[PDB]
């Protein structure tokens, strides 16, 4: 399938830039008999570095030469039940500070990463700024109060987000947060898209 | 500002397609003295139908000739407090069936429409299928249980989404929902993006 | 239509953001009957400044509320004959320096602007220089020798013989004339 | 590098989806030390089928995990001389029918494929016919008269004199030869 996608896209690119199995095979340094096979679905074992070259000689990226993520939907929908949520914990010196509960995700939209974040630290100073995402983010406060921080990791703007507050964080905009001072814990839904 | 954006974009388009104030003015049927002014920021009062023509003669859309939505962010973020949420009610014969609570929205990402939907009907048959959105949707069950319906408005797939369930609805995929049978009401967060 | 296109797109945006006729009308300082009319194809007279504000309250752009360029094709294609082509003169002091021949253009791809540029100046120092555009550009030398100048007035220079082709990335400023004392040159430039 | 590019992009995707070395390793039936190595630039030998599965568990594509085409420019531009151009022959029975001259191409825009096509067939019935491509195409008649055929073998036909230009939308199938008995024609085609 990844092999079949490569086959169709290799052939198409080869054709759009006017190269016969001969030229491509030469330019790359293989036997026309080889490229032929690649286009016959036999690319399976080619390596990431080999694909690197093949894409070069064709003035393109490996991405243009490989099939799209795929379709994991059922009539346009995909459902995640709470009992099948993957869980990861942000621990520090063996103590939970955050727990990320991963919600439904789909290959038909890879930028979509929805999480339920349980914040187990109510000390604003424990907030550790993270560079910034390569995509926008939607936030929603489920429980407690959230002390949000954003901007210059050194000199940052602050906000006290009570339950029910919603926020929008532009991509590449650095941010960090804990639960409001002395309130114990908080809960927010974060949707990176 | 909408007038200033039009000015810069009118001039740029005019130039990229090689037309002097003369040709454009003729082709459109105005005085070169007029187009000149338009490009001087004086387009303000032009009508939607006039802009329609101007964009035609330049082989483009009014969209390419008008500035982008704008920037309403504060250092890459925008915050909506719960007390400023706009509320709309889906009523039927004077009785609330749904209440939409609008969450933060931003011009820097117009496709983003997050809502908290209180479903006040627990009768699956009241589910009224809506064509489908021109964008994807992320759903999350906040309270109660949701009886989701999707696909053929006539013969549809059904799902019983307990609290904590998350769902993904591809765009143009028709859907509708009520709270699970006899449970009174439910709550879900819907994020159209 | 601009009118019908607005009508359809306005209703969708409004319904999309959970605003009823009145909510929208309130924010706009209009009456709900007015808005309803707009969604009934009567927005034709709305000005650019009004649309600007409508888009603002709907948290989007005028473009997102207006219809696409349109379609001028014919089974996926459009053809322009050498007769039906506009001609623009890049004139200085009545002295023709550049003469652009506009090739086929289409709404289905507004960004495509193909041209045959006759350069009537063989004085490299006459190279005016623009500040690049928000599009890429492909060039091909048809006749003569081209004197290419890119980067920014201060710049790399190339003498392109006939049959030469080059790619100029968006926002990269450029200028050109025909090679020193050769009189004139010709090149086709396709901005996309 | 493909290796380094993978390394950087894999780590971001993993961190992006809240998977630690072990979680990823579990789904892949690999060990956490392996994955860590990959994020350390040692993914070079991973096959296309393996990358395919890695992308699958990371709910994305191989492309989203691999680096962009790369950059071959030079201050926003790249130049090709008539000497440095590849030539491909569309041959049938040793009889040259079409000869394509490849013009300047760039990774910064892979989709751009400019060509000078010498058509050595004046027999319209020789018009082969392709099934359109996933890109748009601009054409210009350099020499001779072109016999255009579009739609699908069953089709609109146009006789393009010299200087004619046309736009062919993506997926719209086309074919062509030189006008009846005129020997040969020339046209530049730029797919983008
Ligand atoms: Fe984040
Ligand atoms: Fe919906
Ligand atoms: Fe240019
Ligand atoms: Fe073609």
């Amino acid at each position: 399938t990844a092999s079949t996608g490569f086959a169709e896209l290799l052939k198409d690119r080869r054709e759009q830039v006017k190269m016969d199995h001969a030229a491509l095979a030469s330019l790359l340094g293989e036997t026309p008999e080889t490229v032929a096979a690649w286009e016959n679905g036999e690319g399976g074992e080619l390596t990431l570095t080999q694909l690197g070259r093949i894409a070069h000689v064709l003035g393109t990226s490996i991405g243009a030469l490989t099939p799209p993520a795929g379709n994991d939907l059922d009539d346009g929908v995909i459902i995640q039940m709470p009992d099948e949520r993957p869980i990861l914990k942000g621990v520090r010196d063996n103590v939970d500070y955050y727990v990320y509960n991963c919600l439904v995700r789909t290959k038909r939209a890879p930028s979509l990463v929805p999480l339920v974040v349980d914040v187990l630290t109510d000390n604003p100073d424990d907030a550790k700024f993270n560079s910034g995402h390569a995509g926008n983010e939607f936030l929603f406060v489920l429980e407690g109060e959230i002390h949000m921080k954003w901007g210059d990791k050194e000199n940052p703007k602050e906000a006290l987000l009570p339950t029910g507050a919603s926020m929008f964080v532009e991509e590449h905009v650095p941010h960090a947060f804990t639960a409001a001072k002395g309130t114990g814990s908080a809960k927010l839904i974060a949707v990176n898209f």
